[PDB]
């Protein structure tokens, strides 16, 4: 499609994605709560308007990679599914390498080692997916 | 613990509560593409590794509530069902009546008239949305 590199809509669709990404979350959230507490009609309204931000998540990255714009969370192409894996590689490479460690320092500080654990936890396991993902790519490649 | 508020974790709560949201998507689109490639091994690690990213945003949103913290996305308390459904609902309005709107005229004006159709389409979506949940809070208020 049309070249979107350096417009206002270029940043409004990656606001967009990630909206979308936080709604769908959201969602299936509350609706283990709909479900523990006996509301299944809820709970399934909630799944259902999920599946949509699904949709309108995935169309607003359709729009990003026709356009020539790089993935909201890396800034990096998505155009191949080499692209890709790559893009998946350098998001898990971040999470492990600064992101959770550093909130695991700052917890820590703050008196917080239980939520301190949890981010350690989620740090190794970034470190996991990320292997993970470069094994995909070297058989790729 | 119970008491989170105005803390540098609260914030690291909420921020990695995005990227996990955004990773499980992006997962999840990456696998259609491996799927229509032929790749079903790729395809299956990114769908089970976007369960974990599931489980990590899932993680980040027990302790925003145990903390006392409010919804990432709009500020709300979610600690009950019904705060759940106010947040879902506000959050719903502010798409439809600003947000979706907004992007569109600009979309126009720019020239991207596919997209500010797209934008257009979700603004309807996002009013049905909010009257689904309003439909929603009636419910639980009898
Ligand atoms: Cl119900
Ligand atoms: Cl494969
Ligand atoms: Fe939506
Ligand atoms: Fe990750
Ligand atoms: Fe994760
Ligand atoms: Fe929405
Ligand atoms: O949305
Ligand atoms: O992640």
């Amino acid at each position: 499609m049309k070249d979107l590199k350096g417009t206002k809509t270029a940043e409004n669709l990656k606001q967009g994605f990630i909206g979308e990404s936080m709604a769908n979350r959201r969602y299936l959230y509350f609706a283990k709560r709909a479900d523990e507490e006996g509301y299944p009609e809820i709970a399934g309204l909630l799944r259902s308007i999920a599946e949509g931000e699904t949709a309108h998540a995935f169309g607003h990255l359709d729009f990003i990679r026709q356009g020539g714009l790089t993935d909201p969370a890396t800034d990096k192409p998505i155009g191949t599914l080499e692209q890709m894996i790559e893009s998946a590689i350098a998001g898990e490479t971040y999470e492990w390498t600064q992101m959770y460690p550093g909130f695991a320092k700052v917890a820590r500080e703050e008196g917080f080692p239980e939520v301190a654990e949890w981010f350690e936890t989620l740090a190794r396991a970034e470190k996991s997916h990320a292997e993970k993902f470069q094994n995909v790519l070297k058989q790729l490649k």
